[PDB]
């Protein structure tokens, strides 16, 4: 279709980033210790609803969740410009996992130019 | 042999829901209930989660994750009006089904378990 | 104008309220198993936070929480008559123990006619 | 005025439930999922449930703490036959109950209550 | 004449197909939600245990656990026909991971016909 | 026949000395660091459930949790005679709070005869 | 004489500090695209009342608002740099307008030492 | 009595100082937010143990728990005035409730003065 | 009738722990294990604790708190020898005690407690 | 060099606890305690332990997991009679092996740790 | 260079062999029943850093930890040879990793000889 | 280039920044009563880990050092505003030290800002 999210694959596509991304987190020195050790699964599912929201697909994730309300959401968590570059290395990764065929370069570089701004957005500490 | 291969796979789930959801659409009961527009989305999810559901591809799961159906209803108010409206929409659309494709046997079956379903989700008194 | 809120005695008066009702959900056979063992704390404030953001106090529960989104807040919960009816002789208990200087007739009435409602609406289960 | 007192109370609630339990000591289909010889405290539970259900009494939670109805019929087998013979069970003790009493409207309610209420409690494919 | 334990080579193949059961349930999407995340070493020990008493070798599953009672001891969870087959498929590999050798063709057949019949009598939920 | 069950008084007087017995483990400086902290009601449950099935009531303990297998239920926790003689103590006290109509002499030296001998079974360690 | 609190002048003087500070609130254009857009009354009790407190004066925050949570009840709202400036600008200004014999030289810095540390810890945002 | 501890009545007086503050810690808006909710019985033992040891009684507390290391025991937890005003006023009350032949003037001017001082020793934090 | 009672009460208890500890201050194995000198607190507490264990006042979790004796005794390597040492010194406190105060069957009794409390309480290889 | 190789390894092990289970199964007191027929699975698990205890093969540990031997024990009323009846069986089966294939030294270090494991191991007073 | 920690690689080789004998206990059958499961990072780190200060490296480990007390950290466990002889297979495998050029054969025998008596020196339980 | 690590002259900015820092600390009145008494060598290196990966370098700190948690890992000392400005003094100087051609106004300022921010943030005492 026209969404961004058809566009791209969509439900198949970001199952694979969002899967491949908390694959990378688990290897991850920094990020390893930030997510909740016992509610992986669950934290996977709600990043997954929210991006495929996001663009264009299920609203879902506002269904069950309400507004994303992000800055609140990650308030619990002192994310600083080194857990910031952490998650965009993991995502980065992930993305790049994701062959040109299925995500355009067009498509690519909107998807990482969002990821880049909404991580800076969510930094709430020095350290 | 599964359910889903036994009563045509596919082809059949894709009848069924289609024309259930097409019933959907100008069902003033469900119309204020479902999201707002667009209902291909809960089209398709409906239909991946039956087809899994009688033994077809597990791709509902692999899309959607386990299922948690109560709470995916959570957020909608289904009363006895909501369920019994849903029940007649499914009922039509199964009714456009021939014989031929789903026998006596499966067509009992399939009603018995949406019709249970259907009650087991109603979650709101008004 | 005057609020709800002050007409009533304010944080002092909604305090009482919730802090006797969460003393009553305690002492109660049916409610005692729904509210969370580990949290009657943080449940107690953010009730309080609510009534006191309802009638006209301070906003901090929607700054904290975002829009209340009661049925899904309530949606963990099997909530039948049983479980609504047991909140209300609770809430009826606690808002019975304010004096009538400080809540007189006429705002205890559109205070009780609120709650009553508000617990029909959250019902969600059969049993 | 509660439902409970509007339909006659527990002079109401032990009529229904009396004559429903009796019908289950002769259902072969509810004899064998029912523990095997005295019905009295199955009956009387199901009434205290039902009349604090519908607002009478707190009985029931007194005695039997909060309501957890699926784990407490989850060690008996509940098809959907043995959820068909429960209900027909149950509008047979209903039919007894005259309009005077139960009228028209409560009638509708509380049927439409345990027709939910049974679907909800399935529980096994056999 | 022989156990059917022994026959299939006891403790090991037992050990064999429950662990590797186990690994397949982590990696599936229906049913690494639905065993509890901070108990699968015991739950994986459990099933090894009363696999070994049900086929004939040792009987520590009853004196640890009392009779097997697998109705109630699956209460807890909501089983459809969905929750069935993802445990089926993931238990086929494992057994099919064990060569003919260990495991006659008749052996095998008989194993499959009880996890089969055992795994339907355990649905308990409509959905 | 007239149980013992009825003759006490049935649901109401069992109801009324194991919630009693466990206020009291609450303040009992022995016992409040056996029973795990976050499961005091589940724990208070299942002590009524089979205190009303062994005396001639219900027989739901039966059906929720199999044979009572009291040892093995009992074995996580290090029994001494210090907590024998700590949880006859409070439970001393809780049956003393029943009234002598209700409890008569016989049934009372009857149920606390129980009680010392079912308490004394359960020691399973020196300290 | 002895709390910080009764040396600086007690409640007059922290009425005066905080009702300066907010009236500078009002007028800031940095500020008031932060607080809740209206009425800041509120605003100005509540940072009043924990003043008074953490300074040895009476419990009334904690009373109305519980334990001090400052971190959580500040992450609703982008604090960069330039609003700390902000904030400490009013605040030196309603601290200067209190006048050396009740403020003294000593008091003066404490208290604008305190303000300074707090102020800088509660930067949550990069813009 | 030669030692401060058996001077001021030993174990039983102890117990009793941390017994009581304890239960005015329950009863505290800003403390029963500080300390786990999961682990009061623990939580007391190790000060009751600690003050035990300090005062010249039982060395039980450093057997158990090493070097007291207090400053780190109370990293975890932001202690500001705030927190450390009603510590002291819950300890306060505490000693109080101990009579003047148990505890005497000069015994009773040691143990505040202490106590003071190590309180403010503790504060790690602005608010 | 408590055993407590039945072996003479305080006294008893307080002559047996009060030798025993006399003992252990003179026994090199075990001076290497108890803290460095006043061994009063030591007494004190062993007494109590003895004393509660047989049916008598609850001083010891009254001051104590709640029994935990292996996390007591995990600072101290309490090998075979210390173990050893501790039951001889008992033995030897026990015997001090005559047959009308501590008959054959309470001796035994209490004996046969220790010796079992104190193999559970080995924690070290050496 | 490890204790097990020492000893003589898996032919010394056999020995002992194939004589120990033959003991078993004749001592009145015993017999009452073990699983009521076959001791075989019994024997074989014990000598497993006990070969792995002493640095032999860890076929224990891949067949019964991490030992949790207070736990194994729970089911079974073991009091000082059955810990003794234990004991002396084992004291028997230990005195069939002769002093060239265990020497002085490990035999002491063998009986030293069977003693402190089985009092460890009472778990009731009758 | 100097140090036995810098003559060996410094945090680089500790990293390794501690992240090494981790993943070879998360595969032992023994120890992974042992570890908390809910605490592996956790316990990871907490190894490397006490390993890291013993043979001469940063002292971060008593700064945060205070003296080893490792007699004391091992006592909720029950070790008897069973898990001293796991824990020595598991670190004598990643010990074994390490190649002779980082690792000195003299570096490698003073390393193990340690290991091997402090495991020893830990087992407190007959099974 | 693009990181600002890499803008700034990356790892031989870094190093000159926190060479010329540390060497400061040593010989400061203040600092010195702080850091660990002799060699501060290790110290430099870590902190100089830190800044490298904090401004988009390398990710050896954390993986040497694990997640920050600098709160935690300065608890051990006494950092009252004292402390905070011989630090920032010390640091001042360091950045100072380096040129306008290799350090931006803009890349200068916006360190700048952020380590007066960290500074401000870690301060744990009020003495
Ligand atoms: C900047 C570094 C980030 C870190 C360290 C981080 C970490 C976390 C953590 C620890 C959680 C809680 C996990 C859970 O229990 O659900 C979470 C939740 C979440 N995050 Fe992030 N996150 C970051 C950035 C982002 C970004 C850039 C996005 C979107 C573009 C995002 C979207 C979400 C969503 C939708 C949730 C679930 C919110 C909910 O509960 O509904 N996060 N994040
Ligand atoms: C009782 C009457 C029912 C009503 C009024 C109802 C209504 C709805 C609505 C409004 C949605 C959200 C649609 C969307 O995504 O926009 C939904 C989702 C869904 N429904 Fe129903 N439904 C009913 C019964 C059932 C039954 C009986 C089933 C299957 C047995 C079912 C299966 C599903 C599934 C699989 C989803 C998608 C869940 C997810 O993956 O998020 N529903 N339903
Ligand atoms: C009908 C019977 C009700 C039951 C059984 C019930 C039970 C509960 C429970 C168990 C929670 C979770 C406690 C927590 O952890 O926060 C909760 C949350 C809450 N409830 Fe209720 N409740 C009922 C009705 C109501 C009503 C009538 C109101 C308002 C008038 C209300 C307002 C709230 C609020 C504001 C929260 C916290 C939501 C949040 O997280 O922000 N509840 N309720
Ligand atoms: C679906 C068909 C049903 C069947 C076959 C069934 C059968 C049973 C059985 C066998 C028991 C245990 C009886 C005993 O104590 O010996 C029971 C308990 C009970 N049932 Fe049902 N039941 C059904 C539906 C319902 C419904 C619709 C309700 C209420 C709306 C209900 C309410 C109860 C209650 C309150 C108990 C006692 C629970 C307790 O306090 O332990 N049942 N049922
Ligand atoms: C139908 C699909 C099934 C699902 C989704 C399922 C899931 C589960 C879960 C979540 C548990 C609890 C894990 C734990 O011990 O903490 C469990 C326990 C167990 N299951 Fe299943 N299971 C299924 C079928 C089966 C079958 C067919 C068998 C036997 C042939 C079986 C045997 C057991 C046993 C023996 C336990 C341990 C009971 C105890 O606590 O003693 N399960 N199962
Ligand atoms: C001798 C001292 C005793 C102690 C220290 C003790 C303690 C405990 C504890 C801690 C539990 C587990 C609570 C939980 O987490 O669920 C429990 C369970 C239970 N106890 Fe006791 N108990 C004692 C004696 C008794 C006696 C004498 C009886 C019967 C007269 C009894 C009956 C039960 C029952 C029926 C359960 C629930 C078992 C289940 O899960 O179904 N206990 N006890
Ligand atoms: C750094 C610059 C600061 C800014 C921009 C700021 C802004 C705000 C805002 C917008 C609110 C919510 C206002 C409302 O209720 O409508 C608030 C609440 C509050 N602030 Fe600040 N603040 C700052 C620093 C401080 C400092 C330094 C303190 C005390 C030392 C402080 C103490 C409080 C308190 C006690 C509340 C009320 C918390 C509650 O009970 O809900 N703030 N602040
Ligand atoms: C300044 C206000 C204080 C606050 C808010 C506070 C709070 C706390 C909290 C929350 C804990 C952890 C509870 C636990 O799990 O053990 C704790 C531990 C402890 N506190 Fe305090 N405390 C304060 C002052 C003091 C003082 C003045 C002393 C000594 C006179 C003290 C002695 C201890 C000891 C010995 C522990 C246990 C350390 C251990 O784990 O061994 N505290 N405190
Ligand atoms: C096995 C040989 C034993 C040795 C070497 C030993 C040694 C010790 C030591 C060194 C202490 C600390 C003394 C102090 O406060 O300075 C202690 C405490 C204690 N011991 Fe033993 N002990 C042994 C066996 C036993 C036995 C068999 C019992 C009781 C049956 C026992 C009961 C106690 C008690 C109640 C305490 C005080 C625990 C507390 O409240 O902190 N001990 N022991
Ligand atoms: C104190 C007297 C003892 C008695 C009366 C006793 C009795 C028993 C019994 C009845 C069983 C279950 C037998 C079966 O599987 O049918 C058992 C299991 C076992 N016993 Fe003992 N035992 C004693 C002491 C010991 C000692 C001292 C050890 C080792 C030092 C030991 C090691 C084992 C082991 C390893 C098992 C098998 C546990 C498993 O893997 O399931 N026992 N014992
Ligand atoms: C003998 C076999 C051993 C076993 C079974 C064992 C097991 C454990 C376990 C389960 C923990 C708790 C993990 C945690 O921190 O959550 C632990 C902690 C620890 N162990 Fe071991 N361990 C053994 C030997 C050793 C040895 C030989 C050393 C040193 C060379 C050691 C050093 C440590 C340290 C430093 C900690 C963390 C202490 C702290 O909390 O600060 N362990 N061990
Ligand atoms: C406020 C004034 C500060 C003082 C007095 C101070 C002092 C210290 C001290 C004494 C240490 C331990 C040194 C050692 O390992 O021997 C340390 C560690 C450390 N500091 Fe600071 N510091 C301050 C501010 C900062 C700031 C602003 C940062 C970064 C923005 C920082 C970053 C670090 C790092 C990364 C470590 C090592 C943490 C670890 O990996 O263990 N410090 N500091
Ligand atoms: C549902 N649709
Ligand atoms: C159900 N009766
Ligand atoms: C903040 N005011
Ligand atoms: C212990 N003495
Ligand atoms: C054990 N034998
Ligand atoms: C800190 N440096």
């Amino acid at each position: 279709p026209k969404s961004f999210y058809d566009a791209v694959g969509g439900a198949k596509t970001f199952d694979a980033i969002v899967s491949r991304f908390y694959a990378q987190v688990a290897e991850d020195e920094v990020l390893r210790r930030v997510y909740p050790e016992d509610d992986l699964a669950g934290a996977e599912e709600r990043l997954r609803m929210f991006l495929e929201q996001y663009w264009g697909g299920p609203r879902t994730y506002s269904e069950q969740r309400g507004h994303p309300r992000l800055r609140m959401r990650h308030a619990p968590f002192r994310i600083s410009l080194i857990e910031r570059d952490a998650w965009l290395r993991c995502m980065h990764t992930a993305v790049a996992s994701i062959d040109s065929e299925t995500l355009d370069d067009e498509h690519r570089r909107e998807l990482l130019d969002y990821l880049e701004m909404a991580a800076h957005s969510l930094v709430n500490s020095p350290f």
